[PDB]
DNA sequence: GGCTACAGGACTC
DNA sequence: AGGAGTCCTGTAGCC
């Protein structure tokens, strides 16, 4: 198998960049702003010129705008951005029938059936660039590699506006020489349980008993993780099938006030509804987060489509038990709808 | 022992 | 300290 990976570049930030140039060279910064007060909220994404201060993904408003208040700061409009998405994702459909698009912004093909070898690879990574940067102006990084995974590892080592191929001997000295933690699915309370294990590379776990790394890390993480390092991970390239739609919204104040919630729970599903589109659900699921943020959640599942009155009536009966069950106070709620009909 | 549904955990962002 | 979505795991109810 040959996978080339497509990952656009500071995406959002990107779009806008792109709906008004004069942004072009100063830094911008991409904000979800919660609605509590002022500027509460976070970054979802800067462009470069904002990251080398050390703004980025994740950190508040606030801190974002001690550091760049001079900055533009811009609110997130998903509709826009998936827009322009789906446009790009539709060109990349032009050089192979295998795609797998993997998020608003990420996209394999396999291009095996279209590629003899790697510097063939290369030369159709520079087309697709050239395609999306004339047809959207908006540059991306291009990944490839044996698998899914090490066309991933590619694009990560080459972004921003990069190509990148790992080859099967690279693919080998990584195996050995890679940060386990550069590994796609393996976060920081992973990474440490790999450490305080021993695990610091891919090999590693080669090494060590299974049954001692299936008890840290879970049976699936680590036969992933042993099919890496073994050069035995060939997942398929295979379309994604979207399987929940939901909204959470920050509440103004934290409460326990059924009353209270109930707009923003109504109001979630309003939007939930209009989002899941023609597709009926026959699975709900109410979830708040707490004032010291723990994620809780109740759901149910029916032997048929939920409309949109049995999502108001059994949406106030998952928040009742909730309430019932979790005695800490809700700052975030919203719900989430899946199985969808066939 | 092994199957299915839930509620939480971890990760991608 | 926002918002969205996926896969996985421990538990319980049931063959
Ligand atoms: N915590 C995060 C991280 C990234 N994002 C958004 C969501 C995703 O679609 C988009 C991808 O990130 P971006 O292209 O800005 O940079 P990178 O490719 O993630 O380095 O940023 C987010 O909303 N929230
Ligand atoms: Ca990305
Ligand atoms: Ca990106």
């Amino acid at each position: 198998m040959i996978v080339l990976f497509v990952d656009f570049d500071y995406f959002y930030a990107q779009v806008e960049e792109v709906l008004n140039p004069s942004l072009k060279g100063k830094p911008v910064v991409v904000c979800v702003f919660s609605g509590r007060f002022e500027d509460s909220g976070a970054v979802a994404t800067a462009n470069y010129e904002a990251r080398k201060f050390g703004v980025k993904a994740g950190i508040p408003i606030v801190e974002a705008k001690k550091i760049l208040p001079n900055a533009v700061y811009l609110p997130m409009r998903k509709e826009v951005y998936q827009q322009v998405s789906s446009r790009i994702m539709n060109l990349l459909r032009e050089y192979s029938e295998k795609i797998e698009i993997a998020s608003i912004d990420e996209a394999y093909l396999d291009i095996s059936d279209k590629v003899r070898d790697y510097r063939e690879a290369y030369n159709l990574g520079l087309e697709i660039k050239n395609k999306i940067l004339e047809k959207e102006k908006i540059t991306v990084t291009v990944g490839i590699s044996k698998n899914k995974v090490f066309a991933k590892i590619a694009a990560d080592m080459a972004k921003p506006n990069g190509i990148k191929v790992i080859d099967d001997e690279e693919v080998k000295r990584l195996i050995r020489e890679l940060d386990i933690a550069d590994v796609p699915g393996i976060g920081n309370i992973t990474a440490e349980k790999l450490k305080k294990l021993g695990i610091n590379k891919l090999v590693d776990t080669l090494s060590i008993e299974f049954d001692k790394l299936k008890g840290m890390i879970g049976e699936a993480k680590a036969k992933y993780l042993i099919s890496l390092a073994r050069d035995e991970y060939n997942e398929p390239i295979r379309t994604r099938v979207r399987k929940s739609i939901g909204r959470i919204v920050t509440m103004k104040r934290n409460s326990r006030n059924l009353e209270e919630i109930k707009p923003y729970l109504f109001r979630a599903i309003e939007e939930s509804y209009y989002k899941l589109d023609k597709r009926i659900p026959k699975a709900i699921h109410v979830v708040a987060v707490t004032e010291d943020l723990d994620i809780v959640s109740r759901g149910r599942t029916f032997p048929h489509g939920i409309s949109k009155e049995t999502a108001y009536s059994e949406s106030v009966k998952l928040l009742q038990k909730i309430l019932e069950e979790d005695e800490r106070k809700i700052r975030r709620i919203g719900v989430r709808f899946s199985k969808f009909i066939e």
